[PDB]
């Protein structure tokens, strides 16, 4: 499968790996959902979720997205920022481990989570104006939930990348590891914030996001709009 | 035993400094002597004003034991006198200062963000505590946070109770500036005599237009502060 | 003598520079050659815009002796006519580059705040002093203010007529990029040549949901511009 998962009596780990660059296709979708159930059935304390070796995510299949019927299209849009609403949402803390580049949908699925490690060289970029295609409302939505106001325009807009350093000064990260441990890093942060009040948290993270998970929502609803 | 608060002016700013010899709990005699403290510097009409903890912390927050054991009562009253002094502060008619001479928890960090200059040192903890210690944070102190820290910081501050020093409160936005220890408050007294030297009425008018929306959303906050007890 | 601003271009990039030999301020003379300047732009259909200024400033502002003595109407004609300036550059079809090429103060800052990327030098004071001598920012202005600033930035910037420099400015919002004060005018070109490689339409449709808002109440704030002198 191209995702697994691992739980003890702390947290979950969902591990994102097919082989190659871990499009955010139906497959990869489908898997993620099915991950997510069996962490939401065994109620850890805290969830991380990881990419490869080789990447965090590219993003949505480019395939699917540039060629064929629009439903298939939709339907992977859809999928993906609901996914992005089920992280948001998550009544417990949500650690994402950035093991490698971040690319578009891999951007917002990187935002979606509490807190967000990576290392100095992961290139992060939402390259839909660079590539001709307008970055849909549910996905500025969560961009703007997270970059300050000037990396907000720059990373729609300009297709920005960051990285590093200047991932975290703008808000697409939390914090810098070595390659080698951002893994480590992601589950021994998400033990700690096992330890946070379970229900504080939830309402709390709520009351920081409703005005946002909400506009996610009518972004999710409106995806039929964004083909025309 | 004497009174928890003291008050200096001269004829540029006033000062008002918290000291109970303990943590500075915002607890009822502390919000009745800072009142009283900005009662006075309404009067004498100075020119700005600086807020500065003791020797310990800045403010350690509200009282644990009122908030968590009794009637709802006096737990009810106490929230509300300190989001209200919060939005007394935010909507001060004069530069605001913050000597933030120790660590800032919980309603000790939303007092600090309640002014225009806020000063701290590097080891200074400021934190949110709340959702550590099982208590969600009241919609009032929620628009506080969000009026100052970045997008991605407010999230963890609020969200994960994390804690902020120095360079990453600076970061934050959770302070505007760094001093040594030792010259925390003679930095915030020096700003405040700098910002003294703004136009009143200007100063007054474009903080008001930069927090008309968060203010509405405090006052708000303090109307529902029964709802965050349960009514 | 001459115009207070230049216009050149070619076939990727057009380039306009305002130097009206002392502090570029934005009086009916210098906006009515700005969208002149602009217009041009459009007509040439250029892949990208620079916005520059002149050896000493970026832009002074405003001309505070319209803005302080006589009749109303030259005053509420030069605020509108500079927030519209701003509306129109914050809702360019194309990236808009601002080379900062001196200290950008007041309306300057506004005007500054307006484009997709800001190239200033480490010496260069951004602020927006109206407080600091009397005035009440308008509506107008804070909300291109927000628009970039971190909250906390834009709480002291406004407030608290906060000066920022290089790294300060950066961090803030009020620039992008920081280059050594000969090259500021050469890196915005540059980088306005990077830009036009982008795609028109979608920087186009995904600048404007990223303005949106902030559009609309500039919009109001330039309606409400009377209500700014009562």
């Amino acid at each position: 499968g191209p995702v697994t998962y691992t739980h003890d009596d702390a947290i979950g780990v969902i591990r994102m790996d097919d082989g190659k660059v871990n499009v955010l296709g139906p497959t990869m979708q489908q898997a993620l959902n099915e991950a997510i159930d069996a962490a939401d059935r065994d109620n850890v304390g805290a969830l991380v979720i990881a990419g490869n070796h080789r990447v965090f995510s590219g993003g949505f299949d480019l395939k699917v997205l540039t060629s064929g019927e629009a439903k298939p299209a939709i339907d992977m849009l859809r999928g993906g920022f609901e996914l992005s609403y089920r992280l948001l949402s998550y009544p417990k803390p949500v650690v994402i481990a950035c093991t490698g580049h971040a690319i578009a949908m891999g951007a917002f699925l990187l935002c979606s989570g509490d807190h967000r490690v990576a290392a100095h060289a992961y290139n992060i970029q939402a390259n839909e104006v660079a590539i001709g295609m307008t970055i849909p409302y549910a996905a500025m939505e969560v961009l703007k939930l997270r970059l300050t106001p000037s990396a907000y325009q720059q990373a729609a807009g300009l297709a920005k990348t960051f990285f590093g350093e200047t991932a975290l000064a703008a808000g697409f990260i939390d914090e810098i590891s070595l390659p080698e441990v951002v893994l480590s890093r992601a589950e021994e942060a998400a033990r700690e914030f096992a330890g946070l009040n379970q229900q504080a948290h939830n309402a709390t993270k709520l009351r920081a996001r409703a005005e946002a998970l909400k506009a996610i929502r009518a972004g999710i609803d409106g995806i039929e709009a964004e083909f025309g």
